[PDB]
């Protein structure tokens, strides 16, 4: 079939709400004050995602050795910004510079480890990623009619709120919804 069933998409709520909290604790260490996560996943056309994602954005490919084909964790840059100027201790608007990129590339690693650990019982990953662009109409890792699973963590603190996206091509995920 080419689209996720209910009980598939309740199974996946639960992985990533446990990715949300390991992401909630994650960003609070790295932020220094309290920084609160809420999941919501959904399942439409890679497309209508796509063409959702802000021009310019940090969107980073990844893989996994498990994994035959490509997804994308992307994060809105005024959180991208936000977050390294923090880290930093130092938005912009513009794209990311090559430093910045480099400097987040390493926090990315850290979220999707995370990610990968909420998948442990199901299907347990070793993320790589597979390459970092700032333009999404550049990005077309599968058809654009394909299905996607969406996850979408709300991120907030303060008065602050953004998003980080994660997008599970439907058949990155294929082999997995049969067992």
């Amino acid at each position: 079939p080419s689209k996720f069933s209910k009980e598939q998409l309740r199974t996946f709520q639960m992985i990533h709400e446990n990715f949300g909290r390991a992401l909630s604790t994650y960003l609070s260490g790295r932020l220094r004050t309290f920084v609160d996560v809420e999941i919501s996943i959904d399942q439409l056309t890679y497309e209508e995602f796509i063409r959702s994602v802000m021009i310019p954005s940090f969107i980073v490919i990844f893989t996994g050795d498990v994994f035959e084909g490509s997804a994308i964790f992307e994060m809105r840059l005024d959180l991208f910004y936000t977050m390294l100027d923090i880290i930093m201790g130092g938005p912009p608007n513009r794209p990311p510079t090559e430093i910045e990129t480099s400097i987040m590339r390493k926090e990315v690693t850290n979220m999707l480890t995370l990610l990968a650990q909420a998948w442990s019982d199901f299907q347990y990953f070793i993320p790589s990623i597979e390459n970092v662009e700032t333009n999404p109409q550049f990005v077309q890792i599968v058809p654009p009619n394909e299905i996607v699973l969406l996850v979408t963590a709300s991120v907030s603190w303060g008065e602050f709120t953004s998003f980080i996206n994660v997008c599970w091509p439907f058949s990155l995920l294929e082999p997995l919804l049969e067992k």
